[PDB]
């Protein structure tokens, strides 16, 4: 599985008349755990920042003046987010403490905003001393009349 | 039964009630193997944060203590004391870091430049250096010690 | 070694007066590994680059026609590839499977095209969501014009 | 001290309260064997979610690869970036599924119909194709491959 | 690295004609633990002080008409509060049950509030008989127009 | 791997009608144990050469009159030597004593120089009786204004 692309590579080498390489990395028993655990905080961030895409497209469609796709027959009316983050405005708030730790997720956060059609221009990011001051400063934020969803890191347990 | 975790998700959960706007709230959860990272993480980082502490304290000491100012007491027993303030305003600084161990030593940086800037350092007065390795600094050090616009000189070096 | 580097920021913050300081950060067994992971990723795309910087001055050579050396005073001509990265445009594929690691890869290539006088405004990036779409997406971005070497990094093994 | 099922009785409290409207509140209750349904039947449903986002992510790469478009930077540094937006609007898609085993392969179809309908693709784009077995999987598959409107192809075998 | 300080001092005596002296302490294995406890205690009031000026500051440039520096790269606004307590009204609720310990939280308290650039004139301390009137107290104190951040020390567990 | 490279200079070869030839060497294992030092010699000139490349570019800008290369986002200047050898001028300075094994170092620095873009006309080699000379020999080159940095190479150890 992991040679025939080097094949493949080392064939359009030779067809392209151009120096096309290929490496990979060998993992031992620690690095595993290493790079397993990034993987799992940057998903945790993913799916917080997606979980608030659905419920700002679900406002927007619950009061909308128009009704859409039925159930799995018809008479009934089903409400339901889309998952486009575009012309949504977002705001994060992190704390330092564990900073290390907490900014994985805050980078898992912000691609799947871009990765769904959102701009970075429309992303506020906030960081306060530790997780007891994130209700009072997701307050202020919340407060501004250009954000439609906000996103809060802690670090506990 | 945490008095941390449990008030915070009431505040965020009547929060976003109130206002009607989504709140996604969430948090960490490692076990015994990302915490001895985050540990390992946040203790460089605590590193560098002093040590670029106590160069702010030294450097406004040496003001104070050599300049005319009328100190203020310890309680109003006439007793004048000598301290040096915590505001690192209109104070330069040098860093000197060796490539070695980038991984680690970039952290001891990056913890060091924003307790610069937090306290009132601006960005334009920070000068960083990079060096192969710690045998290069001492030579490296004496360069930037030697200008008049320099206050302060920290060097990290290799373990 | 470190004692002396030590001594000598001492004697000159006595001499000049001001606060000059200098700190080495310790480790333990457990942070010693995570280092060296670090530098040996690090030091993995590093060379990954250099060699596809030599292949594309040397090919540049070969087309070129450039009698630029000779060997030990003879009249034969001997074709090298320098070292320098100046004017060469590049492209990296990287696979988003543990993406933990092989951003290690990523920047370290990066690195060293730069600090060989290369600039960021050549290099292209296009991340895959796994290794098997990798030969896909190199001939389909290596069949690009301005393009002078292609580097492909796939996922960890083992 | 669950965190996450004392706020949501609270608010539902006090939601009822304030409205004077009746919210009745139910949750699941099961022990090891629902559980272990529940978790083998969501097994499958992401099995077939991120099978048809891996489709939507390279037939967006694709275009903007062969495409004249001047992409974003990483950070600003100037490296130009492509990759593939998870935007799956003005695509059209081919699923072939087997009916063998039709009570599990049909939750991989269920999951990765929504997973382009909620991403933007339009229902009446997809065109579902389904075949006794496995074995006549190739020839209904090279069928929809050759149609100029069809921007990516899923299949799902059995086992 | 003891015996050096006192040798400079020693030529130094002997350079100015005047008397330099220098002492030390020897600690037993009691002493060390009350010396820990004082300096654990006085951290954190430090702490505690400390992320009240943050928020402090916070909210002085959230509320501003002026953004600042962007992410690592750019095109995301990031609000952050500045380590800087000039000008900025203070106060303090302290309860009196375990006074011996609370007035280390205090002290470690003031002088950080003091060594960031702001003045005594503007720390108001208010003392409750216990934990229990702490939320009632600093709510009188918040009242005032001419309070920034409010500081709360307790005294269980 | 070593077979592949024979098929495919051979369709390579008839592709032109034109002789193509490819062969290998087969070492025992003494010539493995004195082909390997010889390579960890050029790779401790190589080494040698090439921190002197960077220290000399990073003192050539750090009192140059410019100033530029900013960190990417913040104001802060980073200096840091570039890996380029182009205008640089070198000296060496070696010993005959072990010639035998010095002059593999000083060919795996010159070429170092070399391949980064350096002139032969700026690379001045000294040879000495023995390491013992050293000191006084590279003081004399280091006094030199057409100097930029200065290698030594001593004897075995």
């Amino acid at each position: 599985n992991a040679s025939v692309v080097s094949k493949g590579l080392a064939n359009l080498s030779l067809e392209l008349r151009k120096p096309v390489s290929f490496d990979i990395i060998t993992a031992d028993t620690l690095e595993q755990a290493i790079e397993r655990a990034g993987t799992k905080h940057g998903n945790k961030g993913w799916e917080a920042a997606l979980s608030a895409i659905e419920m700002a497209n679900l406002y927007k469609s619950l009061r909308g003046t128009e009704h859409h796709h039925h159930l799995h027959g018809s008479s009934i009316e089903i409400y339901e987010g889309k998952l486009t983050a575009e012309g949504l405005r977002f705001g994060i708030v992190a704390s330092r403490f564990n900073h290390t730790l907490v900014d994985r997720l805050v980078e898992g956060a912000i691609d799947c905003i871009v990765r769904h059609g959102g701009r970075g221009e429309d992303i506020t990011l906030v960081r306060v001393p530790g997780a007891w001051e994130i209700p009072v400063a997701a307050d202020e934020l919340a407060r501004k009349e250009d954000i439609d969803a906000v996103i809060a890191f802690g670090d506990l347990i």
